[PDB]
């Protein structure tokens, strides 16, 4: 059984924000149902899941494909603003992130941040954990569809890690 073991900020410290973001993607994505998303849904408390599902309505998705290997959902708690939530393997997510959330601030994903991310995720991998990175973008509402090109200038939130 694949089990959600970790949900962390980029430094590897436990984060509810990261779990909740991952949950929303796992709950609302329809492009590629999978055992990792099932583990996220199983590893989230029912109270949190109920609150998230109720508050955040599904707006759109940017379904998984096998070339870019990311998937996004867009959700909204009110009409005026959209939250895009993207997840995938680390490198594919890093490719479309320009920012990172670090100690309650959104800052550039610069060389010092990348070194921290490399260290934490290399450590997770060496321990036998499967790592999925989670990134977001907060947007004004749009009338049109979301597209693959919208996965850009994302904010890396952290990672979810799984153990078999």
């Amino acid at each position: 059984m694949i089990v959600l073991e970790n949900h962390t900020d980029i430094s590897g410290k436990t984060s509810e924000r990261v779990l909740h973001s991952a949950w929303l993607n796992s709950h609302y994505q329809t492009g590629l149902k999978n055992l990792l998303d099932t583990a996220v849904l199983e590893g989230t408390d029912e109270e949190s899941a109920r609150s998230l599902a109720s508050r955040w309505q599904k707006i759109d998705e940017i379904p998984f494909d096998f070339e870019r290997r990311r998937m996004s959902v867009v959700v909204a708690e009110n009409t005026e603003h959209h939250q895009l939530v993207c997840k995938g393997a680390l490198q594919e997510i890093l490719n479309v992130c320009s920012q990172v959330r670090h100690n309650g601030e959104i800052v550039p994903l610069d060389d010092i941040m990348l070194r921290k991310i490399k260290r934490v995720t290399d450590t997770l991998n060496r321990q036998g954990l499967r790592v999925v990175a989670v990134a977001t973008k907060y947007l004004p509402a749009r009338e049109g569809d979301y597209q693959r090109a919208d996965e850009s200038d994302l904010i890396l939130e952290g990672y979810i890690a799984f153990l078999d």
